[PDB]
């Protein structure tokens, strides 16, 4: 990560498990497969959670960047 | 399967098949994806609308504005 | 019927036809689509505002700002 | 009354005439439309605010920011 | 007030008392001193209101245009 | 014709920043840009007019600002 | 700091501990690694707090700027 490119953190995490925190306390965990500059992204083998609890399991999911709070490899 | 710099390709890969569209505020649609643009505006055919996870109605065609979408799953 | 990369063609296909509009905050309109732009600003004629299957207001013509739209169903 | 691709021309058609403006949070204003821009910022003269079919406030001239507007009608 | 320039209503109101209604129902009243195309504006001898009663007095205040619902001279 | 000059006039002097959701900051204005992103020093955060947090320096995003009062 | 460049406050804290406050009252503490003009930023050894106590450890997190209220560098 260059001191001027935060998104290089996403690049560094391609093909690896990440945690996505959305607004409203929704959370996703899965393998990062693709992303654009808007932080739209695709995860494979995804889990949607609540209270540290799986509420849905998704083989692949496209998440719109505008609803993201943070991404944590 | 999806180019690493094109997440919207996930939409293209699923054209004319059933998808799940989670919208803000616990609304969701399930129906056949017919079209989409780079804003994630999209058209479904033969879609059920759900609210709180209960079906409220079925719509023959529906255009969803992308700014309301949270995620999409095939 | 709709080009796969042009979802707004669903609106083009429905000029002079009845449509349903669902707004953020859940307000709903039914009326005849007369005009629209790429922002989804639109004009309806013979418009009805609904709330429980009940028409709460009729307007002969109305201009709806696209930014507040959830979806549009022709 | 409006080009099928120019919904905002509905505003031009209402210039110098009474209109009804519905805002977010259910506020309603009625007055004479004096000017407007592509953002739907607009000026009314002799404006009144309505709640439950009644004037809760007489505003005279008022400039309404477009971003808060739900719909406009004659 | 020219038909394609709503901002002229502000120009007409310079140095005159105005009422500014904000998102969230907060209201401000004061003398309009300055504004820009974004509707950022400066009032002098401002008062903040909650149900027609002054809740707060300010001598000078710059209000961000993005939070404004209406301005009424 | 330029309200942003009100900020210029107040550099290096105490200001009050009111944010959305009722949060409020007081501190010395050090820097700002056209977006109203701004830096304060000796910043105090207030609630009910009470000071609940002290920050030697804070960068506040403009999009959250309701008003600024010198 | 340049009176016309508030983000120079971020530059000044590259590789230093910072405090990030988000909308809806989330707060993070960590080492600032990079940031862009939108205030998207990356923290290392990040922690999530609540009422002054740590409630969550992350080893690297990318935070979207649109959700930031303030940063205390």
């Amino acid at each position: 990560v260059n001191v001027q490119r935060p998104l290089d953190a996403l690049g560094n995490s391609l093909n690896s498990p990440v945690i996505i925190k959305l607004k409203g306390d929704r959370e996703f965990r899965g393998v990062l497969k693709s992303f654009d500059l808007h932080m739209n992204l695709v995860l494979n083998d995804a889990e949607e959670l609540e209270d540290g609890e799986v509420t849905r399991r998704l083989g692949t999911v496209l998440i719109r960047g505008d609803n993201i709070v943070y991404i944590s490899p």
